[PDB]
């Protein structure tokens, strides 16, 4: 198993969704779902995560906070 | 008014991809906001609207030009 790493780029806690950025590569969708965390995701937080396949695209599953 | 881009990307066989905008943030796009009977292909220029769903922004009415 592996993981993908990055950090929230944003995250709007009255939506319940946002992006996290991964260096070099495409910005992945996060639903407040996906948080494994007490707490919700905000701006700047490193992560681990993995993504899945959703009806309209990939998105985070599974993501801490590191 | 209508924005206006180019096809970026659109993935075909799920049915998503992305708007380029001159200037401006990429725009996500799903084949049900296609207002033609063919599908979006790199680089095509298009018209569109902007609404909320369900990842925030999404194209609407999408019109090849």
């Amino acid at each position: 198993g592996h993981m993908q790493r990055g950090k929230v780029k944003w995250f709007n806690n009255e939506k319940g969704y946002g992006f996290i950025e991964v260096e070099g590569g495409s910005d992945v969708f996060v639903h407040f779902t996906a948080i494994q965390g007490f707490k919700t995701l905000e701006e700047g937080q490193e992560v681990s995560f993995e993504i899945v396949q959703g009806n309209r695209g990939p998105q985070a599953a599974n993501v801490v906070k590191l």
